[PDB]
């Protein structure tokens, strides 16, 4: 946990922290002499008061002031160094999640929305900054100011004060650490529900168009008001208990340090305690409020932030990629396919796939028809690397798919959906998304073969913008955007699913053969009921509610079974 | 601006602020007596020192301590009252944007993503809280502590100190207010680029699936690193200048208050100034650092937060809805249609619509065919209430569409798209989105007519969840979800666009006639090239690249023009 925080510090990052560590711990020394200086200032007024006993008052006045100026200017140096550190430990932090999300599975990206992660990352940098505000300052600065006090009073031989001052620190730690336990899980849940409070704003602001079109303003507001009060009442539970802990600790200061002020004020009127000794003991308590309270700031803030930070390490940083079965993917390409007894359970309630023992061999065109999405559209999604809640193993040239990590898996297995994923930027962006190694020459080359170079009988520029959810291009052009990424990249096993729903023959002839042209040694798989696409194939499969039922050519399936016979009569 | 901040305070909200105002302004009084108490403590040590001149030292010691305890415990009461206020001024703030977004146009929702608003609202509650931290505390608390100082020193007749103490406050305001001007627009831009820094994370985390599938990890990281440094360097420009302003103001304290400490320390060694008078003047400067610095906190924090808060009022709170042309919508329904010379300019570069003078009359079925999306799909979107960058007026029973506000406009004009807008919750949620007045009885009633009640020959429960971007249901079922909202609501002018792209005759016969059944007096408009849907119509229109070209029946258009003749030959 600690290493991940210190990892954010680069060259300048590690240089400003040690600067922060010294400067703050230096101010503690100069401020510890401060009560002792005024004691000898006060004592001096009852002295002989000759030539040098009026110049000493002047001297020590500056000596006390300098100590204040030094510790004063030290905090401004502390909040300038940290403000410089705030920038440096944000740059190398923003990507330390971006890249963590990339390598993590879709099963943890489908259940997380845009606004969720906007706050999930917001609380991480919020807690680490607070953890630095405690690791640097509150670790040494109070400790140095507190130890001086214990011995100084023990040295001047005021044993009671030397006891009670130690007893407050003795009690204060036990009281806080025991209570922090729940306060931590309460700030945890408070931030966890605060997380969920904006997990709904994400779904709100995105689909507000429909809400405006259906006018359920109240539902939008009321559903949001429900989570809002779920947060407030969970924040009440924490604030209440946190505030109640204060009145306890602050009462103790009046209990212990109040009685010490009483103790010495009694002994001073007699003659057991001098004016200065009394003045020093009261001024010590006066300057004992600063370390005592900042010791508390350490104990709590560190623990509650560490628990709310722990809910960021045990989910994204492994055990998804341990750098294990990175092998292999053949370099001459061609990897075939072999599935043996595939079974899925989404919500456990039913069996998606029952028994699937199939073997496919690369370099030829295959097809998947029958009862629509009964387990044919999903079968290839588990293969492509969406879910790992399946049974058996999917072998691809001596290697099962459950073994290969998602970084090497997507290099050979490229899958085309109906639901295309387009960004909110230039044409170049989405095209260079398939490859950063492909520059302007091959980019415009893939465009003429992706049937989107010349749109409305006029060539499209590469700086042409695109609006969110594919709001810039039509139903047919949204699918052809998903097609440009295919020719720009180079896979070994290609899968196609009902992406020929928003396309016609004048453009379906120039696309279905170009895949065979560019990728001939590859394993092309298509999932579209069209008879003209089911005929070009070397092998056709029928998938009824999960289990495999038929296989072979189109001319044998339209004679043997009656679905392919009742699909070939609708031409 | 100020009224919108005070509006957040309800009954308990307005009660805790006045509690905050008194308690903080009360601590300023007790702390102003503090330097004067120690002055008479110090002076007393050079006195006659009889019976009552050792009991007075004891008395004033408590009197000084109580003053510290009072001001000390006052800050904990201040940060407990504000922590209570933080909850109360968040509940009535979260919706004070949710509802502001609802009434605002799509043209300001298409250009704003989920993560943008997650931070656009985050900085609003961040600046108001800071503004309360200045309006309550820093308005009175320093002012009371500062005025006492001016007269006390003027009363004790130390005219120089009474001058220089006033001169620092005289200079400090002019220095800060002149420099704040740019610092405000720099924190503005800093927060504006910080806004834009996460405007890309929204597009990143949402479409990470494609990035993982196309492996452009570097591009994702590098594009994010580009905005990250665009932020850091814009944050550098602010921090640098802000930090440079400190070393100036803090030098002035050593320039002015340093020389006053020198002034009196010179006059004390002589006999012009007594021990106590000197001790009080030094202790005043000592306790003058607290109001002076907190006066600065007011001057700046208020101005920079007010400018970064101003960029939240002049965009959402009007001039979209002034409560003007709320009239009318006929109660017996039937409102007809009348467009006169419609023209659009998206990027100005071209003319989307050239000349459109058309009149439609309610109670009958209409159609729009021809060259796909050439201005036929967009024509109805400007009508439905998407854009106001058009020419002319669209009259609907003596009222032009440019006049009716979007709240009354969506009640009669309901439009069905291909791109459906589904949420991330239960079946009930999306269904009750069309109406909150419709309970369980009519909800299940619309389901059997929306062809989604009995899915896979098994009835679907109303607590059935749905995954983001329609990831739970298929291409055909995503369109039929958009259809249930139609029968659940009651419009006067219905528009349909290529939503019959992912549907077949066994379900297209049970839907196309049910709209005529449920809404007969309504103006049904369809935009689908299908000949069977173009025949049922009372009037068909042809739309070529913006301008109107043909109108009339299907049997006259398939004889007169050659497109409808070359569309009716493909059956």
């Amino acid at each position: 946990l600690f290493n991940y925080i210190y990892s954010l510090m680069d060259v300048r990052g590690k240089f400003l922290f040690f600067s922060m560590l010294f400067i703050t711990s230096l101010s503690s020394i100069i401020i510890s002499i401060s009560p002792l200086i005024l004691a000898k200032i006060t004592d001096l007024l009852s002295g002989s008061l000759s030539n040098f006993s009026y110049e000493y008052l002047v001297l020590l006045a500056c000596l006390y002031m300098f100590c204040v100026i030094s510790n004063k200017a030290s905090v401004f140096l502390f909040m300038i160094l940290q403000s410089s550190l705030r920038i440096n430990m944000q740059k190398k932090m923003s990507l330390k999640y971006l890249r963590e999300l990339y390598n993590e599975n879709i099963t943890n990206l489908s259940k997380n929305n845009a606004g969720y992660t906007t706050q999930s990352l917001n609380q991480a940098s919020n807690d680490i900054y607070i953890l630095v505000r405690n690791v640097s300052q509150n670790i040494l600065s109070p400790v140095i100011q507190l130890i001086s006090t214990i011995v100084v009073v023990l040295s001047t031989k005021d044993w009671f004060s030397a006891g009670v001052f130690f007893l407050y620190i003795l009690v204060f730690v036990i009281f806080n650490t025991r209570l922090t336990g729940s306060l931590a899980s309460l700030r945890k849940h408070s931030m966890d529900i605060t997380l969920n409070s904006y997990s709904l704003l994400s779904d709100t602001v995105d689909n507000m168009i429909a809400a405006k079109k259906n006018n359920a303003l109240r539902l939008i507001s009321e559903r949001y008001e429900d989570a809002l009060t779920q947060e407030n009442n969970a924040q009440k539970k924490y604030w209440l208990l946190s505030s109640k802990v204060l009145l306890l600790n602050s009462l103790l200061a009046v209990i212990l340090f109040g009685s010490v002020f009483i103790y010495n004020i009694l002994g001073v009127l007699n003659g057991v305690v001098s004016i200065g000794h009394f003045i020093m003991i009261t001024s010590y308590i006066i300057l004992l409020s600063t370390p005592v309270e900042n010791i508390g700031a350490l104990l709590s803030e560190i623990r509650q932030s560490m628990s709310s930070l722990a809910g960021f390490i045990q989910r994204h940083a492994e055990n998804k990629a341990t750098s294990p079965s990175i092998p292999f993917l053949n370099m001459e390409r061609k990897l075939n396919l072999s599935i043996r007894e595939l079974s899925f359970s989404y919500s456990d309630d039913k069996k998606i796939l029952n028994s699937v023992s199939l073997d496919l061999f690369t370099g030829k065109m295959y097809s998947l028809t029958g009862p629509s999405g009964s387990g044919k559209s999903t079968l290839v999604k588990i293969i492509s690397g969406y879910y790992k809640n399946y049974f058996g193993d999917i072998y691809l040239n001596d290697i099962s798919l459950r073994n290969i990590s998602d970084e090497d898996l997507n290099d050979a297995i490229y899958y085309l959906t109906q639901d295309d994923y387009i960004f909110m930027d230039t044409l170049r962006f989405n095209l260079r998304l398939a490859n950063y190694d492909a520059s302007e020459n091959e980019i415009f080359k893939v465009l003429k073969l992706a049937n989107l170079s010349v749109v409305n009988n006029e060539p499209v520029s590469l700086d042409t913008h695109l609006i969110n959810r594919g709001n810039n291009y039509s139903g047919g052009q949204k699918q052809r955007i998903s097609l440009a990424r295919l020719f720009l990249r180079k896979p070994a096993i290609i899968i196609i699913d009902e992406a020929t729903s928003a396309l016609d023959y004048i453009n379906e002839s120039e696309i279905l053969s170009s895949i065979r042209t560019h990728f001939p040694d590859a394993l092309i798989i298509n999932i579209s009921h069209r008879i003209n696409l089911l005929e070009c194939s070397d092998c056709v499969y029928v998938l009824n509610e999960g289990n495999i039922v038929a296989s072979g050519h189109f001319r044998d399936l339209m004679v043997s079974n009656e679905y392919i016979s009742g699909l070939a009569s609708v031409t």
